[PDB]
């Protein structure tokens, strides 16, 4: 997260990171058993880290689960990144607590001007790399599809939204795919690209999870 501040331990106790000897991925707790996260995180050897603050220290409330089963979305387009998103069960269900939490599914989609809450342990810097140990959140409205799709002619599809800051400054960058982007309560969307971080007239995308309930809701109950 570029421009966003320390979140305190355990006040986003929805984040996951996705491990595999290192924090490569963020992703959503939705219920016990269930993390949403993007497609383009997807690999194998995933180690779900449940109530963690700083990634680098055992502290205590952490809970470290296998992913059982990876679901990336069959649509999934790696060159597009159109239907960004992927279905991660967990070896066996998470102990919720306060700590430890999941985050409802939107029951309809957000407009422009919404303010939400975007998380990671991804690189703070614009120019260069640094990642931090704790996590970090931003507060980022949903930008017009005007402005988005002015800002990325071609590239825009109906799954996809655009939020942050036109004037740069302030981002989701490397590190940070797949992590939430909570607007009143809800999931609304899934860090996913953009070009560079937190660069001018350059902002965010975003994954549009309202798209996405029936597909989310349908798999798990199959699955
Ligand atoms: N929000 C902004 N600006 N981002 C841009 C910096 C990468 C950030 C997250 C990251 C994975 O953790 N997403 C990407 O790597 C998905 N993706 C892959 C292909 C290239 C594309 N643009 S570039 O990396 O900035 C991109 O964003 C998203
Ligand atoms: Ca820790």
């Amino acid at each position: 997260i570029v421009g966003g501040y320390t979140c305190g331990a355990n006040t986003v106790p929805y984040q996951v990171s996705l491990n595999s000897g290192y924090h490569f991925c963020g992703g959503s707790l939705i219920n016990s058993q269930w993390v949403v996260s993007a497609a383009h995180c997807y690999k194998s050897g995933i180690q779900v880290r449940l109530g963690e603050d700083n990634i680098n220290v055992v502290e205590g409330n952490e809970q470290f689960i296998s992913a059982s089963k990876s679901i990336v979305h069959p649509s999934y387009n790696s060159n597009t990144l159109n239907n960004d998103i992927m279905l991660i069960k967990l070896k066996s269900a998470a102990s919720l607590n306060s700590r430890v939490a999941s985050i409802s599914l939107p029951t309809s989609c957000a407009s422009a001007g919404t303010q939400c809450l975007i998380s990671g342990w991804g690189n703070t810097k614009s120019s260069g790399t640094s990642y931090p140990d704790v996590l970090k959140c931003l507060k980022a409205p949903i930008l017009s599809d005007s402005s988005c799709k002015s800002a990325y002619p071609g590239q825009i599809t109906s799954n996809m939204f655009c939020a942050g800051y036109l004037e740069g400054g302030k981002d989701s960058c490397q590190g940070d795919s797949g992590g939430p982007v909570v607007c009143s309560g809800k999931l609304q969307g899934i860090v996913s690209w953009g070009s560079g971080c937190a660069q001018k007239n350059k902002p965010g995308v975003y994954t549009k999870v309202c798209n996405y309930v029936s597909w989310i809701k349908q798999t798990i109950a199959s699955n």
